[PDB]
């Protein structure tokens, strides 16, 4: 069984594995870290399977879990929230944070996302380019979705700038283990004067509403608020960030697209589509053991074994996607979902959010800066470790 996580073909590719047990032998056992076993599930309509059966389960003391290395195992020993529930507790603390990521609450928070958008490029602008190329990671793909969940979470304008580099010291892969601890307890430490101060006074916020709607009834305590709003502002945010990135990349690599995205801004949606199926940047999070025998394609899956299905590796599946290694922002879609955001009832709760971020920024980046180009050869662009999710660490660009 061969050791997995996999590590991507090349910087922007996935794994080579997937396109292989695709094709020959789809369900399949693989081995992690510490010697156990977990299958492997590689087609779409198996992914989506995996994601919704109900004799699977997300809860991390099942044994049998896939825990992906040794913190994956320290990590399921906390409280959990409801990203590691089943139901009936999922839906009863998911709903607790869903009224803002509906998708009519989106669409009404587009003018805020574009002016948020704006302002950054516009800082951008000024900054400017005149002695040398800008990290657009930094200046940009960074700033853009953390600054919007943190407002939406419920921090000031001021402490922005702060938060939002100590966020990102957590998941750098430079940081050490005591840089990115810290960053974490800090952010949790920050979270909880926030609690503290909205169950005062609320305000229109997120933590406020936990606050007034959850912990004031006691339905919640506050440390339960505070770790709400962390997997809020954590599960998604690094995606984010490489899926700007990453896109950006993608234009680069494909001039005949970035000129027709130009001359159209409309076609963004098509444009995050495409990005989101091909740059699956969160493609560990379908994991399951279990609860009892399940048969998957030709394979019997027991009670109390563990199941990884990739949504990466479903992305790229041809029975699906025709041409699905062509990156093709004009696209003809399918009927089944792309499942860059997982699926069934833990799908991811800001996909619709993540999508107006990304069309917000699509459809403005190059109105702003139409001479925006990558100011390092595109082989020579850094991208994450390979063994780890695909994303861009840094993009030097001039404009
Ligand atoms: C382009 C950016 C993003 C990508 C690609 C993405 C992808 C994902 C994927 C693959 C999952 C797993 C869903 C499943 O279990 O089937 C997920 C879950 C989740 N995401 Fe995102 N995400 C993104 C942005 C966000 C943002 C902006 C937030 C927060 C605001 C967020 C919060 C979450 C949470 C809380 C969950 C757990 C949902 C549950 O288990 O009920 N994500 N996301």
């Amino acid at each position: 069984a061969p050791s997995f996580p996999f590590s991507r073909a090349s910087g922007p590719e996935p794994p080579a594995e997937f396109a292989k047990l695709r094709a020959t032998n789809p369900v399949s056992q693989v081995k992690l870290f510490d010697g156990s076993l977990a299958w492997l599930v590689t087609k779409h309509k198996d992914v989506c399977f995996v994601a919704t059966s109900e004799k699977l389960s997300k809860v991390r003391t099942r044994q049998g879990f896939p825990e992906l290395s040794a913190s994956g195992k320290q990590a399921a020993k906390a409280k959990p929230t409801f990203v590691d529930m089943d139901p009936p507790e999922h839906m009863h603390q998911r709903s607790m944070v869903e009224p803002t990521f509906t998708p009519e609450a989106v669409k009404n928070l587009q003018p805020y996302i574009q002016r948020t958008v704006d302002d950054l490029l516009e800082q951008m602008k000024q900054k400017g380019c005149a002695n040398g190329p800008v990290d657009l990671v930094k200046e940009f793909a960074l700033p853009v979705p953390s600054y919007i969940i943190y407002t939406l979470l419920g921090v000031p304008f001021n402490d922005l700038e702060y938060l939002t580099q100590q966020n990102a010291i957590r998941t750098n892969g430079s940081s050490t283990a005591r840089e990115a601890s810290a960053a974490n307890q800090e952010l949790l430490d920050y979270l909880a004067i926030l609690v503290e101060q909205r169950l005062v006074e609320p305000k229109d916020d997120i933590i406020s509403k936990l606050c007034t709607e959850q912990v004031k009834p006691g339905n919640i305590d506050k440390s339960d608020a505070v770790q709400i709003a962390f997997l809020l502002l954590v599960a998604g945010n690094a995606a984010m960030v490489n899926m700007i990135a990453l896109g950006v990349a993608t234009l680069a690599q494909h001039p005949d697209q970035l000129a027709q995205l130009k001359a159209n801004p409309s076609l963004a949606p098509q444009f995050v589509e495409e990005l989101c199926r091909y740059h699956t940047a969160s493609a560990l999070a379908i994991k399951r053991t279990a609860k009892e025998d399940v048969m998957i394609g030709d394979k019997l899956v027991r009670a109390n074994e563990g199941i990884i299905a990739s949504n990466q590796s479903a992305n790229r599946d041809e029975e699906v996607f025709e041409n699905p290694d062509e990156f093709n922002m004009n696209r003809k879609w399918p009927p089944q979902d792309p499942l860059g955001f997982g699926f069934g009832d833990h799908r991811c709760i800001a996909e619709h959010l993540a999508k107006a971020e990304l069309t917000t920024v699509f459809s403005t980046l190059y109105q702003k800066f139409p001479d925006l180009k990558v100011a390092v050869p595109l082989g020579k662009i850094n991208y994450t470790p390979l063994n780890r999710d695909v994303g861009i660490v840094d993009l030097p660009v001039i404009f």
